[PDB]
């Protein structure tokens, strides 16, 4: 075991190995508190999250164990994965903290499209990297759920990373889950590329809902109303009676909405923002466009090891949530 030190920051205490110098809070979330520090023994700027109350309820372990899960699993230069983790507990009976360590990345999406508009060589470079990001968990049988600006960090040099997904949101959510239809897939995730892809071309949010109806509104105005074959698809009365209610509306032209953009990113971004969820394009496919062509390499866009979420529809004890998370950490070995 290495010898640790302990530290007050912004009313958190942080129980940490002498390796990790320099603690800095970056910021503190629902879900834990980040500190930037100096990783003496790999010579590299790391950030460190301190888990919050990880073990307080059935839902928090349940949670850990996910988030510990997810980030011993992805390894991917697009997905934030782990350097490594460790509590200072010395057993089981005592364990009661869990922090993870990361590479630092210097800010988030929202930071730079906020201050100022980006040219189309860094909409191509940054939305490539997302889906190329994507494609790796889709191919995990995963869901991100809550892709947007603030959580993707981006570095100096542009390098993007898909961040722990994990542990308004409403402006980028695909809007068969503002219906909330129970059914929705992997494409809720290229909605909400696409969302981002048009912010990053233009400047402006591309959907600011004001609550979820208006959300639904707002998209409906620019892909129109549902044609027949989506409207079969609706099982919900209330929701069918709700969008037949509405005053029909035709797509807009997307060639007129995004004008002066680059032609092939509109027609990417009108493959991303089809209304009917099994018309969307998938990462794989989007990858693979036309819009990439300077990034697209179908030899380096990897997918992912099978990953066992088996234990999603395990109703286990809090102690037998804390003992796996327990063991996961015991069982991590760092990348080289
Ligand atoms: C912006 N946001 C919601 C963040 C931003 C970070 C972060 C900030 C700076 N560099 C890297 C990440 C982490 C965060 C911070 C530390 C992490 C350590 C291990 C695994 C995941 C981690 C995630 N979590 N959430
Ligand atoms: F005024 C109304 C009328 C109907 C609804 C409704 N019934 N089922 C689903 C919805 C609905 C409508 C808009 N956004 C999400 C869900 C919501 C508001
Ligand atoms: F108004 C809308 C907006 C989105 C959808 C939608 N897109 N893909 C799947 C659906 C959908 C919504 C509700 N129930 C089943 C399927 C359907 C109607
Ligand atoms: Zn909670």
């Amino acid at each position: 075991r290495p010898t640790f030190y302990r530290q007050e920051l912004n009313k958190t205490i942080w129980e940490v190995p002498e390796r990790y110098q320099n603690l800095s809070p970056v910021g503190s979330g629902a879900y834990g508190s980040v500190c930037a520090a100096f990783d003496t023994k790999t010579g590299l700027r790391v950030a460190v999250k301190k888990l919050s109350r990880p073990f307080q309820s059935i839902i928090h372990a349940k949670r850990t164990y996910r988030e510990l899960r997810l980030l011993k699993h992805m390894k991917h230069e697009n997905v934030i994965g782990l350097l490594d983790v460790f509590t200072p507990a010395r057993s089981l009976e005592e364990f009661n903290d869990v922090y993870l360590v990361t590479h630092l990345m210097g800010a988030d999406l929202n930071n730079i499209v906020k201050c100022q508009k980006l040219t189309d060589d860094h909409v191509q470079f940054l939305i490539y990297q997302i889906l190329r990001g994507l494609k790796y968990i889709h191919s995990a049988d995963i869901i991100h759920r809550d892709l947007k600006p603030s959580n993707l960090a981006v570095n100096e040099d542009c390098e993007l990373k898909i961040l722990d997904f994990g542990l308004a949101t409403r402006w980028y959510r695909a809007p068969e889950i503002m219906l909330n239809w129970m059914h929705y897939n992997q494409t809720v995730d290229i909605w909400s590329v696409g969302c981002i892809m048009a912010e990053l071309l233009t400047g402006r949010t591309l959907f600011p809902g004001t609550d979820h109806i208006d959300q639904l509104k707002l998209i409906l105005r620019l892909v129109g109303t549902p044609g027949a074959e989506l409207l079969k698809k609706i099982s919900s009365e209330s929701a069918r009676n709700y969008i037949q209610s509405l005053t029909q509306m035709p797509k807009m032209n997307f060639a007129n909405v995004f004008i002066g953009a680059n032609p092939l990113a509109v027609d990417l971004l009108e493959k991303m923002l089809v209304l009917d969820s099994d018309k969307r394009i998938t990462a794989a496919q989007a990858l693979a466009h036309a819009y990439f062509a300077q990034y697209h390499d179908p030899d380096d866009e990897p997918v992912a090891d099978p990953y066992d979420q088996s234990f999603e529809s395990r109703d286990l004890l809090i102690d037998e949530w804390k003992s796996l998370t327990y063991d996961e950490v015991i069982s991590f070995v760092p990348p080289p």
